[PDB]
């Protein structure tokens, strides 16, 4: 806190230590990488007990990539208003991407090509976490996917 | 790191550790509260990074900042009242208690910024960074920000 309005200003100025900075999730649902082809599930993780379930969980994350994948292509395609909530261009190592994010019901999704691939990294997070970390966390989770920079399915 | 792709997916899946994340500049160039009906400064402070705090470089920085404050204005007068035809690189749609804003970003030549409605109000909260700070956490930023400002929730001119 501050004083006034001025004081506030220039407190907004200070490095932001996004250290003092409380979430109330920082964990992510599922993160996958899918193509960008289909949509196709090539590789998965998940936070979310029995066998019908773990069915029923892989079934569900088919379904979501799919609608991703639709809204993310059609973005991509600008010759219609956007889907997604935003679209940052990004740079790692001087292969270009861009980041879009997803509203899906109550979740945020995030997603990102895999610099000059037919693959796409997708984040979905309860609506608790900020779409702002979603775009952070998938910036700096690219820099670690080089070998996959320029994958073709083929 | 990781060992393959597998791995590397359930390493995301984990609370993501803010306590590593460095970024080259988390600093604010400038910050602003604007008004929504013509994009006039009501308030501002800037850092004193690039020149010595004298007169000509005052005189100069604060017109400087006038001029942007007017295009982001407009940008986001635009922004505000169609669907397809958007300058904005992003808006959220975000809620303090019950209160509604947008937070929208712009890039503006080399630098990011960043700017949302002050809740039912005739003002703008505006951030001006350097590009290298990231929009994500302009973004993150503003909406903490805002929570400080209940104070001008409602606020109108006149």
């Amino acid at each position: 806190h501050s004083k006034n309005v001025k004081g506030f200003l220039e407190n907004t100025l200070k490095p932001y230590d996004l250290h003092s900075v409380d979430f109330k999730t920082s964990s992510l649902q599922s993160s996958m990488i899918i193509t960008a082809t289909n949509g196709g599930i090539l590789s998965y993780a998940t936070s979310n007990k029995n066998s019908i379930n773990e069915i029923n969980s892989v079934n569900n994350l088919k379904m979501m990539s799919l609608l991703i994948k639709d809204k993310w292509s059609e973005d991509e395609n600008d010759t219609e208003e956007q889907h997604s909530n935003s679209c940052y261009p990004v740079e790692i190592d001087s292969f270009k991407t861009k980041i879009y994010t997803y509203e899906m019901e109550d979740l945020h999704t995030c997603v990102a090509q895999i610099p000059n691939s037919d693959l796409l990294l997708l984040f979905i997070a309860e609506g608790s976490f900020p779409y702002g970390l979603l775009v952070i966390k998938i910036e700096r989770a690219m820099r670690e996917l080089t070998d996959l920079f320029g994958y073709k399915l083929g």
